[PDB]
C-alpha cells in the first residue's frame, strides 16, 4: 500500500510503503533534496527517519542558501 502526501504546491507525490522524509526529499529534487536540514510534516516537527503518513502534508526544510565553493575542490 503506497502513501499519498502534498506538497507545498499541492502536486501529487505518491511514495512506497516503508518511505521516510529523506524519500521524499529525493521524490523532489536531488541538490534541494541534499541541502535539507530538517523536515516538517503536518506543521509540526518530525525527525529524517520519521515514516511519512497518507492525507498529511509534508515539506522539507532547507536553507535554499546561495553560497557556492564555500568548501574546498
Amino acid at each position: 500500500m503506497e502513501v499519498m502526501v502534498f506538497t507545498p504546491k499541492g502536486e501529487i507525490k505518491r511514495l512506497p510503503q516503508g518511505a521516510t522524509a529523506l524519500d521524499f526529499a529525493y521524490s523532489l529534487h536531488s541538490d534541494l533534496g541534499d541541502h535539507c536540514i530538517g523536515a516538517k510534516v503536518n506543521h509540526k516537527l518530525v525527525p529524517l527517519s520519521y515514516v511519512l503518513n497518507s492525507g498529511d502534508q509534508v515539506e522539507v526544510l532547507s536553507s535554499k542558501s546561495l553560497e557556492h565553493h564555500h568548501h574546498h575542490h
